[PDB]
């Protein structure tokens, strides 16, 4: 489904981080949407930690590829060859093994900052993924400006994306969209990091028993893939830098997924063991015509057909 | 025999993976049919799993070689100062150990990639291999164009050769080879991952008995080494780009290689041990390049069978 | 609390060491003080031993980051892009595991050799972190220029910091600052490296014990991280290079510190277990108009609610 | 003793693998021969397998020495710096450890192409040390041009190097030599692939008794270290390239030797050991003879003889 | 004690190795003698075996330092940027762990033929350490010329430094000085490889007992690091290239040390268990000037006040 009535015909689209989660979604949703547009996936691969892309992600792609890694310079290089006329940028470390606080800064923001040179050069818009991240454990709801506090590396450096364009908001059009709990299809392969709905839903289908922390009630904004979508589409249209909160900007409990989810798939067991986020999402609305669907109901919907693959 | 009539004179043919199977086939190829070529192979040379070319394939070779990587950037500069017309890309990683997904992808496609562009610039077509696993686990026959669903990292790397040519199908002329299950000889150095061809009719020469799992009777298009030779050297005549579907495309199951190679190799045991099926859809292929297979399973055991005897 | 009545208006300040104790809290001082400069911090960003900086230092800052290790040539030659007035070297490597005596002079001297030039072409100020430990034991007070006899590499590294600008002390304007026992808020993360305030504060808080060598009567100048920060910025304004001690110039001995400690979190146990320095600050007096606030006591006072955060 | 009246007068000379077993000899008999030559050894230097070269191979030299690896592009770049008339490129894998087959190609030819490259543009003429085991195990007598099928990859490395200089014989001069089991002093640091003549002699100088294979009748075509020595200053007079067999034409048994020891240190054990295992060599010279005037002197006698007073030390 | 009456008023002296025995001595005596000259000081600094340089032997040091590896290409081009005068190649790899052949030439040799070319590109007279090891078990008098047949490694790599500036002896003023058995303040942190009058010094000074091979009559010319270095300071007035001795050119035997040491430290316990040099000095009085003062005797006495610093 078109976000944006442009043909987007002789349009170069780089994804990086396109063998990954949204990376790879966003790229077929201009395959499908926008099919006068050039699509050119970028991505190191999955390093096996680390890289967690995956070839899967990308099994109907018929544009193109481009083996890379950020950080390699002579990559980099090469990747200036390439005329591309937006970039959006989706590669980031995985949290999981988020150990080295030196190395995450490397290729989540040094890496970042190079690409912003390049793209800048080749006057290329720019649209990057931030994070929910940077609010570390702050009172809800979570408004760009106010209270980011990151509590760990990874959203530390995605902070740092953010105050760097805002530093420089006319070098290029830079647009950041902080992601609240993205969950949808092809996230499958980030394996232990993969959303909640994706675990409970697996757990659910599988043992069908479920585990959960502390009565699992802790409210988190849980977006619909296909909303980050629109962000990312709605976001090429900007005439101005900014960084903006991207989430359904309505908290929800991890056991109205279980809810919703029993109401789907049945009954089954709700075992437990023993921060709140909630995107305020005025100025994404007001400056990128961003208008999420897709609640937890009617993602939870679309999203477990393909759940089903087992 | 000569599969094209043409002399092939003062042209300088640059075969990379020379070292490997099909590389080595082709280079001795060009080297008897077309004397007049200067036949230049390029090898990494077996690094020991990873690349397992191996000089024993090049042992009557009388053109001349390249030890390079191509993954090398020293080694790729180096190869710009050679003027090549064409380049027969056979260099690529073995499924064997084809553990990490992003080094199949650098030597695959990435290494590939700035092959292309030497090509291009040299103004060299460009004839490659890709493969049969681009279709992954999909109904047969396999059609290019349809159900190119690969199952791994190797098969997919393949694939991204091919939807890069076909994005770029003007920027020179660049033919893509996909080859299913490829037999006949200088294969053995390939070790574990050569032909149940050559590993049957081993295992039948030497311990007189052979496994198999399920039943074999998984059909495989199995496409004799010299029909692949024939693909590449029509493939050099082609005035576009495209890539192709090469094989018999006729099926046959892996009992009726026992069969085959009973009817040659005497009787033999047949002990087996506990859901794919290919068959090219030849006919594109037929239509642009002129390919027509010759030898079936029968044809091929046959021809191939007195260099498996050299034991 | 200013310490110069100069606006900073359009002044880009690079910090080096940013992400660490010092080099963090100069960037908040700048942030809060200086609200019209462009403060840059730069940072290797803890590698794990070796360099100890973390984010955590950074929460709340608003300006930019540059992740970046100064003994990278790719990392320098980027650097060279920025456009910076001032050079605030608070970048070196933690005594801690300051094993190897060739890789401690890379990059506490090597390294720095290095910002020099490139400082000097962009003929931006430099002011640079140096150490109390380039006296090694020798007999206190502890006087620029004489007796400097380091006891360790880290120690010498940082004599061949100051040995070198006096040798070139009109390239360019350099300012070298000796510091002596620094303390105050931001030192935590330097883990075990951290002052003895904060050590022994800790362990009076925690196990309501603290250990303590042989009678723990031993003086050192003890300068709270607030006259740390006021030589650095008094040293911005210097118009001729130099290296000068910057600290208190008032010995205290680690009892002291436990005893102005108990005066405030009670009493707690002293079990023991079996050098002296004071700053001769006069020509920093003289030529940087330095004067230390913070006695031991108004220091531990002013730190203490922070070491609260538990 | 001189193999060409030329003075070399002021002529530099590069020899590759200088600290090996012939690259030193040759270094030695520039050096005490055409005295008026500049003679630059160039060498790895034992890396320890792989590099054998050793110091005491250049104990007597006077010239300069290069410590470089042909494999290191920093050093080939800062060897361009040097102007050399003459390029004797005997730098090369010890058959030892040659594990790795992507590792020989890359020292044994890769290497010897970009030494080949820069000679060229230097327009030095080039003499290279190629190998019989070009030859693997095909019908003796050995002849340049037939029945070259390596064995190893060692054996087809080299043969690549002549298969290339054949390719491009006029880009330059440059000479190819096939040497067969050469032997003579400063072979000892090749450890255990130093030649059978200094294997044997040593055992039965030692424990007085030798071990030898299935009988120890395989025939060798034993060439000695000095012949070795007379091709190569021979070749460098050449104004075609080509590649020339080098071998005293003459196969001897392993027996030959030791019978040729006895009648020298008098009586020792000749234990032997058994485990298709059949090899012969024996090199066609007649090219060579032909194009270089090679005539070769020491018959394994000659050879054993002025060989064996440098075994003796011990 | 100027051993020349030049002021050296605006000479750049470039020292490398340094923090090594001689360097460090070396650099020294130019600073107290020559104290218009700028000495700077170059070295790897101890990588710990390998490199035996250490801060200790540069603690009176007013100079400046360049902490540089020889073999480090981007080291070495750094060096490029430095207009100096003269070089005093000091730096080599420590015969105790000489293990690897190749890489002692890369270091011994291969290093030094490009700081030849640097030197000769910036006509800087050139002064560097040989070795009497050049000479192996040959018989004395050792004449430079005669009977040059290294046993080791290290050896060998020395002499090749000299048949090469022999080569090239008009390329630039280069001249080798053949050192035999050094010994002398500062040489303490060769640790094991320290000289024998070192070793038996502090063995009679600490254990009160001595240990010694067969007999210990075995005679070394034992030079001390005085006249060594008025060897380099005399070379440093060389209108020609040449390679010379520098010895005391007197051999003794190692008991003639225990002899003149008990003569000071009194008696101590002289327990055994179970070469032959004497430098041939007269082109080196000839050529430079040289004439040794300090016999064993000399030299014992003005050393073993140090070595009483335990
Ligand atoms: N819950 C969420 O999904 C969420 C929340 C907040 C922010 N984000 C951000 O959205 C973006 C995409 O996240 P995702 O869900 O797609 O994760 P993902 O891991 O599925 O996709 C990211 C891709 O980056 C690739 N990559 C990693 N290192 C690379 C390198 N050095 N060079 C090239 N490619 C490299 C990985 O292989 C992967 O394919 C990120 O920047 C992520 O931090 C996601
Ligand atoms: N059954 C088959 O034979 C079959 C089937 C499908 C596809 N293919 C394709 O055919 C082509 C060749 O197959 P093959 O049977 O010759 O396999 P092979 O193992 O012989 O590979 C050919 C050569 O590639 C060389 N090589 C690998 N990496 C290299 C590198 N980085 N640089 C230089 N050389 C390198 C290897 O040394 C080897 O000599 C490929 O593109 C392969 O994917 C073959
Ligand atoms: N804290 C004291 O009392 C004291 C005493 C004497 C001297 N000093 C000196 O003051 C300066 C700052 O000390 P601190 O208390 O901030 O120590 P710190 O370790 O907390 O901060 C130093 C910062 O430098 C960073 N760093 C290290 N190597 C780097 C590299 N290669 N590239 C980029 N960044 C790198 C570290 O990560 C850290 O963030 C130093 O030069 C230190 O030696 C401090
Ligand atoms: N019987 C024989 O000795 C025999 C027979 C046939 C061919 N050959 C050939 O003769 C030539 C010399 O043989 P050799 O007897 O001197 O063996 P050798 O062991 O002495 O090797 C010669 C030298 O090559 C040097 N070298 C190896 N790799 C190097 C590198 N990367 N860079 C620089 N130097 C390197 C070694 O250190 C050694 O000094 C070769 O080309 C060898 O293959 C010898
Ligand atoms: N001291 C003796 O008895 C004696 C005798 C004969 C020759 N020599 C020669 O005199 C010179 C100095 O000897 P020394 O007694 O001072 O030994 P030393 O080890 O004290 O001095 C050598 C210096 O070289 C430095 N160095 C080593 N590798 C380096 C590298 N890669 N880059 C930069 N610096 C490096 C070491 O750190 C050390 O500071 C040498 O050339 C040595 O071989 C000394």
């Amino acid at each position: 489904m078109r976000y944006i009535d442009d043909e987007l015909e002789n349009q170069t689209i780089l994804i990086t981080g396109g063998a990954g989660f949204v990376g790879s979604n966003l790229a077929f949703h201009f395959q499908e949407n926008h099919p006068k547009a050039k699509v050119v996936v970028l991505d190191k691969f999955r390093s096996n930690p680390s890289s967690l892309g995956h070839f899967k992600n990308l099994i109907g792609f018929k544009g193109e590829v481009i083996a890379a890694d950020i950080n390699n310079p002579l990559d980099l290089r090469r990747l200036e060859k390439l005329h591309f006329d937006y970039l959006f940028h989706q590669a980031a470390v995985s949290d999981t093994t988020m150990l080295n606080q030196e190395l995450v800064m490397k290729t989540n923001y040094q890496a970042f900052l190079n690409l912003l040179e390049i793209a800048r050069s080749k006057k290329a818009k720019v649209i990057y993924a931030s994070s929910a991240g940077v609010y570390g454990n702050t009172k809800a709801p979570n408004v760009v400006g106010k209270n980011e506090s990151p509590e760990n590396v990874y959203g530390f450096s995605k902070l740092c994306m953010d105050e760097f364009v805002l530093s420089h908001s006319n070098d290029n059009v830079q647009v950041g969209l902080r992601y609240f709990n993205v969950y949808g299809p092809r996230e499958f392969y980030k394996e232990k990091t993969a959303s909640m709905v994706l675990q409970l839903a697996l757990g659910a289908m599988a043992f069908k028993e479920v585990k959960l922390f502390e009565f699992g009630e802790q409210l988190r904004d849980f977006v619909y893939i296909e909303d980050v979508i629109q962000a990312n589409v709605k976001a090429m249209k900007a005439q101005k830098s900014g960084v903006y909160n991207v989430g359904y900007s309505q908290a929800r409990s991890y056991n109205e997924i279980v809810s919703i989810l029993k109401e789907h798939l049945g009954d089954f067991k709700v075992t437990y063991i023993k921060k709140h986020t909630q995107a305020h999402i005025e100025p994404t609305i007001l400056d990128l015509d961003y208008t999420p669907l897709y609640d937890l109901e009617s993602g939870i919907k679309d999203y477990l057909p393909h759940i089903h693959a087992i």
